[PDB]
């Protein structure tokens, strides 16, 4: 039983692939095998990601593992809707309901809400990276006229990086106008470090300030620096290393060769590199729910070119929707569960509050249960 | 002389078709003629959008022209680019220096942030709608922070239509808590 499924690992996801990889072999069965055809391109670029679409559609394969852009998202779910092509992917959920797309990232955006409320803010500046999507941003803007939030978004991203430093000191320069002492930072982990990094030259880290990560990797990124400064950081974590689960994850990761596995040699792992781990572990569980369901989808190298007009979508991919959307495992972020759509439910994202000795869990967020403090 | 164009028209675009129509016929010269290759597809559709641009290309023509939305915007820009084909389009300028890539429709950011000055404009109301992309959206917040304007952003577009009343009443008791009397209509 061989399963071709394609991969689309943008150039420089190695601790990614790594964890894809340490998958393959975590989630390996007698039963049946999958053979991944990993492509590198530029996930930016919309046109590469069209062919490297195209090209594992002709190469005839049952489902996509891949990530997309702000820019390229569209084409993604555009293709793979039409041509009844499941795809599954870390990157951020896509801003709707669509079909044949299965999201691994749980939506930030009412666990950021929440924490808010718990802090009881009315005037906070939001730093944010249109790299995801300014769907948070609607989302505390329009929350901003309901529970009056004198919010000041600010596009941190489009400040060009051979000469940042003057951005900076006038960026922090509007945020003295009113005063700014609480600032949310909804950027990459790198973007992140950036701000940390120029928010501790001009002394912005120390008591009185409070900063708060929008992003599900908080103990992703370094806090060693801003952690003694004395300003309150806060933020949010979804691969939860107190599980007994992770815990045996990690005992095993952080003693793999990293000659062999790429920046996988670390205690920690990227929230991103964690969903593509239990990425695979859908997959498999999807796969093998239609083995036992005696349902035959299989095919061959041959669907042709997906340009083709008309497009015919072969129905053996409405089964396989209907089986990773089903599928109901436990991972290292947390249970695992999925809607009609594709987006994920019935999850908790932890809350996080840097201390003194270090990050702390102060309570956890779930999806009808909004915030709720553990003593 | 005999020049083949692309035609993507989203399908809705009558009078857009029959102003290209008018121009084809007020334009037109012994010199040489333009022979347009109709495609009425939804321009929403990344994919559709693919196709009929693909389409037009196999059949050789020299530049295209249609339109885009803030889906499919992205597929158009990047295949023009890489194929060097020229597209000429009225819709919403691109976000950023799009090569191969001619647009009709001048910026208004510009405009607006000008205007805004003129009434003197501190705190107002920005009803916005996230079809054109938040190109306009991120420039009056980027301005409210140096000019220091207190803006309520409402992404007015979500709004299911088949119900769409019990939205607007709750839209304006938001807009009643600060009494906003001063609101701008972003929108189609």
């Amino acid at each position: 039983n061989s399963i071709q499924i394609g991969g689309l690992f943008p150039r420089g996801a190695d601790q990614e692939y790594s964890a894809f990889r340490v998958g393959m072999v975590q989630f390996s069965t007698s039963e049946f095998r999958l053979t991944p055809h990993i492509d590198n391109l530029e996930v930016a670029n919309s046109f590469a990601v069209t062919n490297a679409f195209c090209s594992q559609f002709s190469r005839g394969v049952y489902a996509i593992f891949g990530f997309y852009d702000k820019k390229s998202v569209n084409t993604i779910t555009s293709f793979c809707g039409t041509l009844h092509v499941s795809f599954i992917t870390p990157s951020f959920p896509t801003d709707g309901t669509h079909p044949f797309v299965i999201q691994m990232r749980p939506d930030l955006k009412g666990a950021l809400l929440s924490l808010i409320e718990y802090y009881q803010w009315d005037k906070f500046a939001y730093l944010y990276d249109s790299d995801r999507g300014l769907s948070t941003l609607q989302a505390v803007l329009d929350s901003a006229a309901e529970k009056k939030w004198q919010v000041t978004a600010i596009n941190v991203g489009n400040i060009n990086n051979d000469k940042k430093d003057e951005t900076y000191r006038s960026l922090f320069q509007d945020l003295e106008l009113k005063k700014e002492r609480r600032v949310i930072l909804d950027c990459e982990r790198d973007k992140v470090n950036d701000i940390v990094d120029q928010v501790i030259t001009i002394g912005k880290h120390v008591k009185g300030y409070h900063y708060i990560i929008a992003n599900l990797g908080f103990t992703d990124g370094d806090l060693l620096k801003i952690q003694f400064g004395g300003a309150e950081v806060s933020g949010f974590q979804i691969v939860d290393y107190d599980d007994s689960l992770v815990s045996k994850f990690i005992e095993r990761w952080s003693t793999l060769e990293e000659k062999e596995y790429p920046g996988a040699h670390t205690a920690t792992i990227k929230y991103t590199s964690a969903l593509t781990y239990d990425a695979v572990q859908v997959m498999t569980e999807a796969f093998r729910n239609l083995r036992k369901q005696r349902i035959e989808i299989s095919r061959r190298g041959n669907a042709g070119d997906c340009l083709a007009n008309p497009a015919v979508p072969w129905g053996q991919g409405v089964e396989i929707e209907r089986a990773l959307k089903q599928v109901q495992v436990e991972g290292l972020s947390g249970n695992i569960k999925f809607d009609q759509n594709g987006k994920r439910i019935n999850y908790t994202i932890n809350i996080m509050e840097l201390k003194t000795n270090g990050p702390r869990k102060i309570g956890y967020w779930s999806e009808v249960d909004k915030m709720v403090l553990t003593e």
